[PDB]
């Protein structure tokens, strides 16, 4: 029953191993023996469930008795029980029971991954949920637009249940499920999975229709959004087909946008913007809409908002926004995590929402790429002097602007390092007149890069020069903020890792390459082998080596 002191210490070693580390057969044999003692340790549960062979009915049965008797697990820990690693129905109900304890604010932080977790759920239990054919004959983008006249819930039931009580959650659940239906690789390689997402959508549609006055209206709005996107897509196809230069294309873009009788995109009743449903839109301003220099022909569009505002967006048609959608979702979570630890590092986690595997939205943040900053003002400090001057301020620039700059440089240095962001150049490093420095274009992630031998630390001459060099007080503050952000993010390793673990079968280019090796790629950047004091030095070493190497050119 109770182990000795030396054994109690041996078990403690195991309980606090990283998630990618595999327990040995004898290691598990020990944990299995003292499973009743381990009951008082919530962090032991994870290690315990890794000892069970769910193909052995009595072992599974034995384990589930202990699950009900175990110390209730964390909401961050419950995300591990929804991964592909656990498919036993009761285990997955336990995970959901722990999510029933979370706020919608947190549920929203994990919803991208939760929608993905439906792939490991029971497809029949989801089908038998439909109250009273070829799957290709059922258009996903037509379900909501064609309305017909303790451990009780599974994941599907739960997500819909909460989506009816909350309009924001419903908007994302809808679009996250819409893109999972629209996935052509899933349709072709796993037809039974594609059928499931359709059944989740029909269940959601049905659930709304059975709801009250406010719930029933959510279904109309969702259908109004679908319809708007559908028409924006048709407008895009048209402009991309239009023969001529960018000038002739923009003429056609604004021409069609101006034609509300034909297109219905310039004047509409207030509908939640798919990208940020907290924002209601009146339609697109035609005259301000144009195409970017890019060969894809993406469009910058100005949405008239509920309160006279103008919300710029990038609408890409002919591209998959899911990888950028994941990266921006992680940067947002990491920013929220740092703020929770009272460390606001002036980050720019703009919104990205793929509305299909072929099209999506992006929240446009007014800025100038550092490339252009140099092409016109010659330096980051010259640019900041122009738009943000102060006589008493450091290097003849405002304190707030200088402070925001150092803070975001440090924030992004750590995040881009942890997420292993490749293809870094001055075209995708953006700067704001408030001092906000941020990265865009997440086409190369988790150590992937177009060029061979990419550096682990994405830092350059211009960035350091903008700080007033290596001997500045600012440079010292930069270092201090890097290693602080790092220790804070390392604290939330389990969560960042469990979420990435739920993206292995998501069809994210750079995750698909090595799904098995993905979690470890991230897990290694945290350097969980090192103590906080060691980590601080490891970070300072990265910075030194990086800076020395960049001046050596
Ligand atoms: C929404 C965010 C944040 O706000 C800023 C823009 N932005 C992005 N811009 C972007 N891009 C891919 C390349 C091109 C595009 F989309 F046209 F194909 N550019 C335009 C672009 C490129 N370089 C500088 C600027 Cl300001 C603008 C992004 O993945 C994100």
């Amino acid at each position: 029953l109770k182990p000795n002191a030396a054994t109690r210490d041996q078990l403690n070693i195991i309980v606090s191993y990283p998630p990618t580390k595999q327990l040995t057969y004898e290691e598990q044999d020990l944990v299995w023996k003292f499973r009743y003692y381990l009951t008082n340790q919530e962090k032991a549960l994870t290690k315990f469930l890794k000892c069970v062979n769910w193909d052995l009915p009595q072992e599974a049965k034995q384990a589930l008795e202990l699950l009900g008797k175990w110390k209730p697990m964390d909401v961050e820990d419950s995300l591990e029980l929804l991964s592909s690693h656990y498919t036993n129905p009761t285990v997955r109900r336990y995970a959901v029971a722990r999510l029933r304890q979370a706020d919608d604010e947190d549920l929203l932080m994990y919803l991208l991954q939760l929608v993905q977790a439906l792939k490991y759920e029971n497809f029949d239990d989801i089908k038998n949920g439909l109250e009273p054919i070829n799957s290709a004959e059922i258009d996903s983008s037509q379900i909501i637009t064609s309305p017909l006249p303790n451990l009780e819930q599974d994941l599907c039931t739960f997500l819909i249940s909460r989506a009816c009580k909350n309009s924001t959650l419903a908007n994302y659940l809808y679009w996250y499920v819409i893109v999972e239906c629209e996935d052509q690789d899933t349709q072709q390689r796993d037809p039974k999975t594609h059928e499931m997402y359709l059944n989740v959508m029909r269940r959601f549609s049905q659930a709304l229709l059975k709801g009250d006055k406010s719930v029933r209206v959510m279904r109309s709005l969702l259908a109004a959004q679908q319809t708007f996107v559908d028409r924006l897509v048709h407008l895009m196809k048209a402009v991309q087909r239009e023969s001529g230069n960018r000038k002739k294309k923009n003429e056609r873009l604004q021409a069609l946008l101006g034609d509300n009788e034909k297109m219905n995109l310039s004047d509409v009743e207030l509908i939640p913007l798919p990208l940020e449903p907290q924002v209601k839109i009146r339609g697109i301003i035609p005259e301000t809409a144009t195409l970017f220099k890019s060969a894809l022909m993406p469009a910058q569009l100005f949405f008239k908002t509920e309160d006279g505002g103008k919300y710029p967006v990038i609408f890409k048609h002919g591209d998959d926004l899911r990888q950028d959608q994941l990266i921006l979702q992680i940067i947002s979570l990491m920013d929220k995590l740092l703020r929770k630890e009272n460390l606001d590092l002036k980050l720019t986690p703009y919104k990205v929402l793929a509305t299909s595997t072929k099209h999506g939205f992006m929240q446009f943040i007014q800025s100038v790429p550092v490339a252009e900053v140099l092409d016109t003002e010659g330096s980051i400090q010259n640019f900041f002097r122009k738009y943000a001057p102060s006589e008493n301020g450091p290097n003849g620039i405002s304190a707030e602007v200088m402070d925001t700059y150092v803070k975001s440089c440090a924030g992004y240095c750590v995040i881009t390092y942890i997420l292993g962001v490749g293809d870094r150049h001055l075209d995708n490093l953006l700067l704001t007149k408030t001092g906000k420095l941020f990265h865009i274009d997440f086409g190369y992630i988790l150590g992937r890069d177009p060029k061979p031998l990419p550096p682990p630390m994405k830092l350059n001459k211009e960035m350091v020069e903008g700080m007033g060099g290596t001997q500045s007080e600012q440079y010292q503050e930069f270092r201090k903020q890097c290693y602080t952000a790092f220790l804070h993010l390392r604290r939330y390793s389990n969560l960042i890792l469990n979420l990435f673990s739920l993206m292995v079968d998501a069809n994210i280019p750079d995750i698909a390459l090595e799904p098995d090796k993905t979690v470890k790629k991230v897990q290694d950047k945290f350097r969980l082998d090192l103590s906080d004091e060691e980590a601080v030095h490891y970070m300072q070493s990265l910075i030194d080596e990086s800076v020395h190497a960049l001046f050596a050119a």
